């Protein structure tokens, strides 16, 4: 089985917390990418077996997508709102290194990116 365990979503031992921020994260941020035309192939992790990318766990050590995130919001997993966007960070970061500037999966990740960046621009305050 050549697919590592994907990241976890919850753990009984990560304390727990619910701001303002994470709820945007969820309702607004993550809401807004999921939907998106372009969000498909990162609503789960890279299925390196499926696609027949035998090299990307080899390359990507630290993988992320948005299916993860999306739990991971709902399951309070975050204590805070930088924790979630660096996970963002994280995902983009993945596809833009492992595929070739000007690839459609790379434009896909731009557009999203641009989009995410739009929206934690605006993150609210802490209440
Ligand atoms: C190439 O990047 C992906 N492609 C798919 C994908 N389809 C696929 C397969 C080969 C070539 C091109 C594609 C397109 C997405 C451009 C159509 C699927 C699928 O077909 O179900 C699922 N997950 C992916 C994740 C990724 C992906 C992401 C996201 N980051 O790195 C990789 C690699």
């Amino acid at each position: 089985s050549m697919n590592p365990p994907p990241p976890e979503t919850s753990n009984p031992n990560k304390p727990k917390r619910q701001t303002n921020q994470l709820q945007y994260l969820l309702r607004v941020v993550l809401k807004t990418l999921w939907k998106h035309q372009f969000a498909w192939p990162f609503q789960q992790p890279v299925d390196a077996v499926k696609l027949n990318l035998p090299d990307y766990y080899k390359i990507i050590k630290t993988p992320m997508d948005m299916g993860t995130i999306k739990k991971r919001l709902e399951n309070n997993y975050y204590w805070n709102a930088q924790e979630c966007i660096q996970d963002f960070n994280t995902m983009f970061t993945n596809c833009y290194i492992y595929n070739k500037p000007g690839d459609d999966i790379v434009l896909m990740a731009e557009a999203l990116e641009k989009l995410f960046l739009q929206k934690i621009n605006e993150l609210p305050t802490e209440e």
